[PDB]
DNA sequence: AGCAAGGC
DNA sequence: TGCCTTTGC
């Protein structure tokens, strides 16, 4: 049972605003991996802000505590709220928090949580500490956990001109033989997105290195008509 | 605004 | 495959 007051207050308030009619289709959207209260993002963020306006944002010493308790609650809105809350502590998040973010990636894993954790929080950390990438990314690739593997792919998603091109292409080469839907998809996504910044090197990579057909199609879908 | 980004 | 709903922007 949760025990930090902020989290109790958020559980009560969210629970009071649940909508069973919305809950079933939302849960089916995540392949019924999670229970849902039935609260979509606009309302969900309104309710979180209510609790902050009342209690004020907890002291930074408790932010791991609070995220952990939210992660253990059964309804998916609490993990999504936990990530909205982590956004409000970005300034105090640093390399000592990488193992905590790993734990979050590998617990209650699905595309909605991992796609929020990785490009923003891990992306930011490794931009400040790129000498730590080698302690984590190779481990994640070798782990055979698809969510850590998608993390290795997507932590650079938002980098644009900051992208470490040879690192990106090494990561993809290590994972291109994956059968996994969420790995193939992530490879096609990061290539398509980086092609908005550096289209010529994405074209050259795709034309000379093996990829799942899904990944290759998605990567070139906006630039193929220039070639 | 409006368009770009899982489900089926 | 490409359109849907929702969220990100
Ligand atoms: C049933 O409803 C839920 O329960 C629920 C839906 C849902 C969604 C989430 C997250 C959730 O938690 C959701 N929950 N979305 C994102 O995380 C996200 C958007 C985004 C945009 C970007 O461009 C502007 C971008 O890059 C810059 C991103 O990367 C950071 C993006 N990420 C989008 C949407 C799910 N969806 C819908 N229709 C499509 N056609 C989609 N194609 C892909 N995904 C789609
Ligand atoms: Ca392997
Ligand atoms: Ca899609």
């Amino acid at each position: 049972v949760p025990m930090h007051p902020f989290v109790k207050a958020l559980q009560e308030h969210f629970t009071a605003h649940q909508n069973p009619e919305k809950a079933e289709p939302m849960a089916r959207y995540m392949k019924n991996h999670f229970l849902f209260l039935g609260i979509q993002t606009p309302e969900r963020r309104q309710l979180l802000k209510d609790i902050i306006q009342i209690h004020t944002l907890p002291d930074q010493k408790d932010f791991q505590i609070i995220i952990r308790e939210l992660w253990d609650l059964p309804e998916r809105e609490f993990q999504a709220a936990a990530l909205d809350i982590m956004q409000k502590y970005k300034k105090h998040i640093n390399e000592t928090h990488i193992p905590f973010l790993e734990e979050l990636i590998v617990t209650k894993s699905w595309w909605d949580s991992v796609d929020s954790i990785v490009p923003t929080f891990l992306g930011d950390i490794f931009l400040k500490h790129p000498e730590l990438i080698s302690a984590y990314i190779p481990k994640w690739i070798a782990s055979d956990n698809i969510w850590l593997q998608r993390a290795a792919i997507l932590f650079q998603l938002k980098y644009k001109q900051k992208m470490d091109e040879e690192l990106l292409f090494w990561i993809i080469g290590q994972l291109h033989s994956s059968k996994e839907f969420f790995i193939q998809k992530a490879i096609g996504w990061v290539l398509r997105e980086y092609a908005k910044t550096n289209p010529d090197v994405v074209w050259e990579y795709v034309q000379n290195n093996e990829l799942a057909p899904l990944s290759k199609r998605e990567a070139i879908k906006h630039i193929k008509q220039n070639y």
